[PDB]
């Protein structure tokens, strides 16, 4: 059977984006819907479960996507609530690369670390975006003590609030309102991330290259100035001093053979639910 | 060439049903758009008949579709009068199964009283919807004496004056507010079809089965409670004393073949016309 | 990696005549959007260059087209601005076949005239639409004098000039509001060429043939009456005296050859940019 990938895109049009990394995935044909909400995606649902059965289910599978996150999320729940029994078929969620990007970034750096940052510290610097709230989950997920910092302290906490109650872990928030409290708050961490705005620096050299704690840095910026000052966008695990560094092209090339391979996932069954930790745990496997 | 299936919905997104079913039909592309009118369509009309010459007419196709069946027909209607001479390429009509659905139904309930139902009184509860309507065409086609019955008179009559008007038939139109009458509406009737709302009940096992006259009944809710009480989804024909049903999902089993059978037929010839006569030609033929 | 055609069409859903050709001209698969401007497409290309890397960035192409011209020029500008380096795909501009059609036609009269038109005039009438004008444009760089003709001078000069700060040339307009003048302007002229609304006669038999001077004449109307009065719309340089004729279905048969064997070259690199210069050079081979 022919391998369809039906694309509900939050957006007002799909992501040109996701359609190619779709095809490079192995979908046959990609059907794609923009302005998709948690109210009229039950109904495009429908369409994906009573028109295969037995073993051609799996040959069906829906990609959720969009740049907001959350509303990404809701038209997620939304998909999942509309299966029912065996009527379901393999599903996925990466808004903008929300979940993929982070995955690849946290795998790239558990596996410099050694395998397990279980008992360090990791701070995730503008981590109230997307990235940053699914990197600090990731990270929450293999035990690290993380802290996430916001320019302010209601919207770090609100942020950790979301992360802790998906993920059922126990993330820290923190206010860092400018250049000198985010050079403050990574000190004594283990593992640094910067997940903040295209074309901005976060994070002098100076702020990092000195504390001795500090064991791997990540940004994922990919615009000069670079969150992290001293590294290049592309570094993949490069030292620096006793440092390690994984720049955003790095990273992003990971993530890009992930988002490739997970698409290709979700045609071998008709039960996938690709969302943060399934990614998270197939960027281990690859990274 | 490739088999190209270019999708014109009345909704404001093409049907995500229609699309899967018609990939398994053996198009190797759909293209859909939503929001078509009998105004807009003659311009995506013009697209298919003057891009492919000769035999290569016949791999380029069109299917109508959406929830609201009068607005597919005059789409419908549009289309056809758009073609000219020997730029015309194959076409269908189906808005959420009204024709498939429907001449899957009538057919194996034909089959399954022997090929005829000529001169037999047939029933239509609950038939102002699509698959109703197209029900009761037909049954009345096939020579039955069909009452369609509503909830309110005026309704169930303008259902019957389309069908009569589009069919050149003598449907009857009947009221039936609530369930007494709808009990009452099938006594004397050989066939009986309930085409009402998804989940709910129109006909107890006891306004049925005690019925001498009632040969064979029919329902397209798959959804318990179904429309007949006492059978189950699955049936086909399964033998409840002296009579016989048929489930939504027996029928919908053959009704999925059908539908995927006729996308395959568009690309055979440039010049077919699968509107409920076609549709329920090939439907008693796989029936 | 699947042969990728990302439609960009100005209009508000994608063009269906762009998607066979586009289709029958080798693409995989064609994802198309409309409503597309020149500050929406940006997020569009980066999709189509971010996706593939080295050699597979040829694999990836882009097409724009709609009813407006000038709006398809805004985006096609917007397009090649988001280019950067080598991070490009190639890309395809043809409003309404007004690159192609308009090729077609003018690399036919040019070929029949012996290859070279330099030092003739050329009228082209009701040319302020966008194959007038692009006809218009190409035959004033093969260096005939060209004439623009418009029912009011005022739009007609308005085309002239957006011909001539484009291609870098000297179109000149007249205005030619009566049957009377269009009769009139062609006098002395070597080339005519009727651009004209579908179903409207622009020049008369008795205008055309007793003109010593004309040479060959085009019409680009495929329904009659025909813009040049007198010939068939298959003409495809067929005899009237010692003169020939070009029909708009005997330019439209190359003009469709011509549409797809670009979209193979859209493939073939991801540097090719086909707009009217590139898709002539295209045509003269083909013709």
């Amino acid at each position: 059977s022919k391998k369809l990938l039906f694309q509900f895109d939050t957006d007002a049009t799909p992501s040109v984006f996701d359609v190619v990394v779709g095809y490079d995935g192995g979908a046959d044909h990609i059907t794609g819907y923009g302005n998709v909400t948690p109210d009229n995606v039950g109904a495009y649902v429908d369409g994906t479960i009573y028109t295969r059965g037995g073993k051609e289910k799996q040959s069906t599978a829906i990609f959720v996507g969009g740049g907001d996150m959350a509303a990404g999320e809701r038209v997620f729940e939304a998909v999942k609530k509309r299966f029912f029994g065996p009527f379901r078929v393999s599903c996925m969620l990466d808004s903008n690369g929300s979940n993929t990007t982070a995955a690849a970034g946290v795998a790239l750096v558990v596996k410099a670390a050694g395998g397990s940052v279980k008992g360090k510290k990791a701070v995730v610097l503008a981590g109230t975006g997307p990235v940053g709230m699914r990197s600090a989950a990731l990270l929450a997920g293999e035990g690290a003590e993380v802290v996430l910092c916001g320019r302010k302290l209601d919207k770090a906490q609100a942020a950790a609030d979301s992360v802790n109650k998906r993920f059922k872990v126990n993330v820290t928030a923190a206010e860092t309102a400018d250049d000198a409290s985010r050079a403050e708050a990574v000190k004594g961490a283990h593992f640094v991330f910067t997940a903040g705005a295209i074309g901005l620096e976060l994070l002098p050299q100076a702020a990092w290259q000195n504390e001795s704690s500090i064991e791997i840095v990540a940004d994922y910026n990919a615009q000069p100035p670079l969150g992290i000052g001293g590294i290049d966008a592309t570094d993949k695990g490069k030292e620096y001093g006793g440092k390690r560094a994984f720049g955003a092209l790095g990273i992003g090339g990971l993530k890009l053979k992930l988002h490739r391979a997970c698409i290709a996932k979700l045609f071998e069954s008709s039960e996938g639910v690709f969302d943060a930790e399934e990614i998270y745990k197939l960027a281990k496997e690859m990274a």
